[PDB]
């Protein structure tokens, strides 16, 4: 299985300056939750963003640097070596990778972040024409989560 994994707002903003434009603990939760001992592809923006690779999990990073060896991460330097990773793999972000492997892989589980951000990355435009919903979720609204959250699942018709 190939899945993308997302957490967009209203607009599809997915990022600002390279960070997250939201604090909200239950999505990271649920990406843990999703890719635990699975596989998460990664662009090298994103990674050094996140800083480090995540534990219990593979973590790729697709990158053109040649000089790009880092402890506890595998590189691919093509998007076609996506599909030699064996098991659940799933597109971690960013924009560009998104862009890359929307039409691509077979299901995407959104997190779809019920406000209006300010963003300088997106996630494309797509349509509930191509995708069945095959689970809608609200997420729990409390003191450390306090924006409502939707967690999608869909599936590509
Ligand atoms: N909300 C979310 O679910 C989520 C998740 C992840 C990231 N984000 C956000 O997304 C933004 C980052 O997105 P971005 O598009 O700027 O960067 P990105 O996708 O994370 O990474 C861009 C880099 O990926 C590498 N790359 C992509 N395709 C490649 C290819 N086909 N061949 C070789 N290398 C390739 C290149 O690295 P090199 O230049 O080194 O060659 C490129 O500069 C940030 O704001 C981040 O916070 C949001
Ligand atoms: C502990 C932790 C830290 C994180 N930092 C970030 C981050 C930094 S800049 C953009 N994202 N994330 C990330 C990275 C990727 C995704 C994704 N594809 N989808 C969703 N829904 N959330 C993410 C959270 C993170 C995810 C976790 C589990």
């Amino acid at each position: 299985t190939l899945s993308i994994l997302v957490a967009h707002d209203l607009q599809r903003v997915i990022g600002f300056e390279n960070q997250l434009p939201w604090h909200l603990p239950n999505d990271l939760k649920h990406v843990k939750k999703l890719s635990t001992g699975h596989t998460l592809v990664m662009g090298r923006k994103t990674f050094e963003s996140i800083g480090k690779p995540l534990p219990n999990r593979r973590n790729v990073v697709l990158t053109s640097d040649t000089s790009f060896n880092v402890e506890g991460v595998d590189v691919i330097h093509s998007i076609e070596d996506i599909y030699q990773l064996p098991g659940h793999v799933f597109i971690f972000g960013g924009q560009t990778l998104f862009e890359e492997m929307i039409d691509k892989v077979d299901d995407m589980y959104i997190t779809v972040i019920e406000g209006k951000f300010r963003g300088d990355t997106f996630f494309p435009p797509y349509t509930f024409e191509d995708w069945e919903v095959a689970s809608s979720v609200e997420g729990k609204l409390d003191e450390k989560n306090t924006i409502p959250h939707t967690f999608l699942h869909l599936i590509r018709k």
